[PDB]
DNA sequence: GGATGCGCTGAC
DNA sequence: GTCAGGGCATCC
């Protein structure tokens, strides 16, 4: 994550929803705001919350009761997208796990925040015919609110991974916003070689397949994109090695093969997944973050999470709307 | 819970 | 056609 200067959302109260690791809270922190609540009912995610804010979240968000949240102006939510990743069965509102959205609302209608920040998978947009993105937005408009949605790269924001998700922000009606903007892209100048760890650290993630088959040359030259090197087995989902000149390919929290949630890597001859640690960088977490003792939950944790950094910039820039009030 | 072979949609 | 998409099925 980077160093936030002018707090423009000091004095700000915000609930984290859907908690997870708290990068939503890092990111508005970040930019001078308050945490004021949060909600995550996994065991582990609530472990590794309390860990690194020394609170344990609230549980099951189905069953709190909207008037028992504490009163705030931002509310953040990057709500469950299994049901509409392009990896799963797409099975959207008629899932029991893509119905989030409507607790959501429901705490809105309630709550009245003056903004709503939540986040989800880039296929979000285009799920069901893009009925789903527009279901959302008709639901936020309803509940009197301005609707910004974009899709963006984090390897246009300093971070190198090819992670694309839906960001939606909105605006209270009342507040009359008209220059809110996303944060405008810049050039990568850090690649996944730049974040890893010493050799000596990370010997036991190294992986030895004699069914690995390189399709392609390792590249000297850093590149903004994602270079695939490699494959192992039948190529699936964890069985595809890339070059760390390039940008890591997207984490999974469900996802299997024998890289599974972090994919291969070619790190000195050898080939190896990435260490929690490494997740955690190619994320935006600092490395004063403190990861879950088991590796095989901080994986899903970072798989799930949100991207730091660009999180930071559209908050500052939710507070730089917010701020400009002339006469 | 941990691990991993898989399934197959979909962006372009 | 290529290969990414940040899940599913099932074993212990
Ligand atoms: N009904 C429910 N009540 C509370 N939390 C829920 C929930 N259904 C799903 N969740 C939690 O929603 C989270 C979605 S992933 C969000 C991660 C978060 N942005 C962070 O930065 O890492 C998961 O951790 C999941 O356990």
């Amino acid at each position: 994550m980077i160093e936030i200067k002018d707090k423009q959302l000091t004095g700000l109260r915000f609930i984290d929803l859907f908690a997870g690791l708290g990068g939503f809270r890092l990111a508005l922190e970040s930019c001078g705001a308050e945490c004021v609540y949060s909600n995550e009912w996994d065991k582990y995610a609530q472990e590794v919350y309390e860990m690194n804010f020394g609170e344990k979240p609230e549980g099951d968000i189905t069953q709190v009761n909207e008037k028992t949240i504490p009163d705030h102006d931002i509310l953040c939510a990057g709500f469950p997208c299994q049901a509409f990743s392009i990896s799963g069965k797409q099975k959207g509102f008629e899932d029991s796990r893509g119905t989030l959205f409507f607790d959501i609302a429901r705490i809105v209608r309630e709550k009245k925040p003056k903004v709503v920040f939540m986040e989800n998978v880039k296929n979000f947009a285009s799920h069901d015919n893009g009925n789903t993105l527009e279901v959302v937005k008709n639901t936020m408009n309803e509940l009197d609110y301005s609707f910004h949605a974009k899709v963006l790269n984090a390897l246009d924001y300093g971070i190198p991974q090819k992670r694309e998700r839906i960001y939606m922000i909105c605006f209270r009606n009342d507040l009359n916003i008209q220059n809110f903007q996303f944060p405008k892209p810049f050039e990568l100048n850090t690649f996944v070689k730049d974040l890893l760890l010493p050799d000596s650290e990370v010997e036991h993630l190294v992986i030895d397949r004699k069914d690995l088959v390189m399709t392609n040359q390792e590249i000297e030259q850093t590149t903004p994109k994602t270079v695939r090197l490699g494959i192992v087995g039948k190529g699936g989902q964890g069985e595809r090695i890339y070059s760390t000149r390039g940008i890591a390919i997207g984490l999974s929290a469900y996802g299997g093969g024998i890289f599974a949630k972090t994919g291969g890597y070619l790190v000195n001859g050898k080939t190896r997944k990435l260490h929690p640690r490494e997740c955690a960088r190619v994320m935006g977490y600092p490395d004063s973050y403190k990861v879950h003792p088991s590796t095989s939950q901080a994986y899903k944790q970072f798989g799930n999470s949100v991207v730091i950094n660009v999180l930071q910039y559209i908050a500052y820039n939710i507070g730089s709307s917010l701020n400009f009030k002339p006469y």
